[PDB]
DNA sequence: TCTATATCG
DNA sequence: TCTATATCG
């Protein structure tokens, strides 16, 4: 908060000055940050962390490989395709040229943190992959406008524009690189161990210009937040996203895997077969469709990447609600097949209410009309096209009986 | 939460119908949760879990062995005294209260070892991993409540005591709990980081009681869902009081107090103001902050903390020669300790202004205490407020 | 692998 | 061994 002593660090966590870059990528890569928030590419996310809503102070967008996604707080963030060699559509090109200048600042800061990867050595295959960036997390905040930030609980380090949390979703030991942008009193990221809270935090000051990195199990060991500063300040955290059973070739490859077992008639009724069969079709409708219609949605005014993966999507989940109702017909003994499929339609009815809430709650319709989370697959009961209905209970409860 | 098929449930985890426990333990309970109710000895507390200030919806005070302290949440109850062999209860009433609940305390114990020898289809664990040390008594109303948080996972209904794990607790202890409903309370159980799991919750009628075992409450998360009516409860643990009971606290202080210093060793003065800031931040200002109300019970702490109180200003003097004293090296040797006590002492005082603190009734408001103006003669140095730390920093 | 728990009027 | 966030700080 004051003009103090913290350079002297201890890395596991290295800070490099803004020297380090070219100002050839500097002018590029913050003229990407400006024409992104001009267009209005930047939106707050609509977590649920823990049952309850949040907006998020800061507004973000995940720009990284086509088809991969990042969960974090219940919330899957899709990925804006970035040119990534082998071509991907955009709405206009200024968004298409930014996506560019990210992908050649994540190829940076990736041989960086390579390098100072194998200078932490000193104290070779898992490195590389370790600092592999998949995606980056982009984010943006104006301080004088926030009418009020909470203030961190244990330094009096003031206002944080990020409270004490850990990167999510990454592979293990994975580095994180983040290239911070304040606009041209001072922002700060703070780092504390986890658990312990007698052990002054470290607020490392962040000029425009500078990057901060995070190596190995540092994530893991401790904590970090975001103090904020009196200007508005933009960041691009790079991250390797841990993506199996995160991407659309992993949720299409089940979904085919679950369709092998029908040629609606299912080839057999194998207790095993069909829990998963279920349990892939609630993967599919609750970790992929309602999450992108009810906050993918937006990024369509930055990318047409994913309107007919989605659609697919969606067209393969009604084929296994067609199976499910197959199912629910053939036991109209053995009930091996009763005691295997009940638990994972009692959690598809719970979700359906969770993200049926999600989606009509208050906070959520404190946003703009285009951002605005749509509840879909949703259908009333007169629709013919469907198997079976919003089930609201009334087909477990039958099942139950047993 | 409608007559369901969920008594057919599992292993690690036992419900033991008010039909198991003797009709003369039940009404000697049921007339000690109405007697401590009445007298006023149940308080909500004033949790600050992660930085927020909260208040419990349920009322609950701590009763156990003498000495013995239970830390939840960043707040530490301390045991009223249950009569064990010299007790110095303010009423009688409240005196035979305890007496009960320790009964309660042997009975629910013995219940709890046998269900845990039965599970095994060496034995000194199980007896030690069922000596249950202390017990916190819950009430609420739901009808006063009425707006209280309502499960987001398996749509359970309204919560008591949101999803949660019993924290203090000795690894792999068992935890006993007899349930006083006076429209149905349930307790829910899920896997801890399991959220596409259906959770448990299992009916509690007046006199039953359940227990936890083994590392049940390590692997899953418990809550309590409201009912229609009031409710009471013990929840029987065993607290891993080694750090929290007194003696240890005392014998840490006489530890430091070894040193118009004997040394300064840069290990022994690191070690010593270590001393300082714990029987500072863990034991006074706990105790003064959330610890005065229950002398409206129990006068037992008055005695050892005035001990603490004028032990520790004694550690303030060594701090005085120690700062007098400063080859520097026995500068970052305490400079952790002291920025601590430097933010412990922000954190505490935060805590005390805070509205939720302020709205209390005077029984029962935080006291800010070892606090004092620059003005005080008698204490050697301040309240921090910096200054020191920075002269300190440099270099 | 829950847990970043902020509509400041 | 944070994390039971139901009183605007
Ligand atoms: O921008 C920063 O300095 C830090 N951002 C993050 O920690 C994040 O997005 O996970
Ligand atoms: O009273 C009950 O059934 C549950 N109470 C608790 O989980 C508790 O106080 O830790
Ligand atoms: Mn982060
Ligand atoms: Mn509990």
């Amino acid at each position: 908060e004051f003009y103090q002593q913290w350079q002297l660090k201890y890395p596991k966590l290295i800070l490099r000055e803004a020297s380090s870059v070219s100002e050839e990528l500097h002018k590029e890569v913050q003229e990407a940050f400006l024409t992104l928030h001009k267009h209005g590419c930047l939106f707050r996310d609509l977590v649920r962390i823990k049952g309850k809503d949040l907006l998020t102070p800061v507004s973000r967008i995940l720009i990284g490989n086509p088809g991969c996604t990042y969960k974090y707080l219940n919330t899957r963030l899709f990925t804006v395709p970035w040119p990534v060699k082998g071509n991907i559509k955009h709405t206009e090109a200024e968004i298409a040229a930014a996506c560019e200048t990210f992908l050649k600042l994540n190829d940076y800061l990736q041989i960086e943190t390579i390098q100072a990867l194998e200078e932490l050595a000193a104290k070779e295959v898992d490195i590389k992959s370790r600092a592999a960036y998949n995606v980056t997390l982009l984010n943006f905040m104006d301080p004088q406008k926030m009418p009020y930030l909470k203030e961190e609980p244990y330094f009096g380090m003031g206002k944080m524009a990020v409270s004490w949390h850990h990167d999510e979703n990454l592979v293990d030991r994975s580095a994180v690189a983040v290239y911070s942008y304040s606009c041209e009193d001072i922002w700060h990221v703070g780092f504390k161990i986890s658990w312990d809270i007698e052990t002054p935090g470290l607020a490392i000051p962040l000029h425009q210009g500078d990057c901060y990195f995070m190596l190995d199990d540092l994530n893991a060991t401790h904590k970090h937040c975001v103090l904020a500063g009196s200007q508005p300040r933009f960041s691009s955290t790079h991250r390797v996203a841990e993506c199996s059973t995160g991407t659309l070739d992993y949720i299409l490859q089940r979904c085919q895997l679950a369709l092998q077992n029908v040629c609606v008639s299912l080839k057999s009724f194998e207790p095993a077969v069909l829990k998963q069969g279920e349990e892939i079709h609630n993967e599919v409708e609750f970790e992929w469709l309602r999450q992108f219609w009810f906050q993918g949605n937006r990024y369509r005014k930055c990318t047409d990447w994913w309107c007919q993966p989605m659609a697919q999507l969606e067209a393969l989940w009604k084929k296994m609600e067609g199976v499910t109702n197959a199912v629910l017909h053939e036991v109209k003994q053995r009930n091996e097949i009763l005691t295997a499929i009940l638990a994972s339609l009692t959690a598809r009815q719970n979700l359906r209410r969770e993200w049926h809430a999600r989606c009509q709650s208050r906070i959520a319709r404190t946003l703009p009309a285009d951002q605005k989370p749509e509840c879909r697959p949703y259908w009333e009961k007169d629709d013919a096209s469907m198997p079976l209905p919003f089930d609201l209970t009334d087909i477990v409860s039958e099942l139950r009986g047993q």
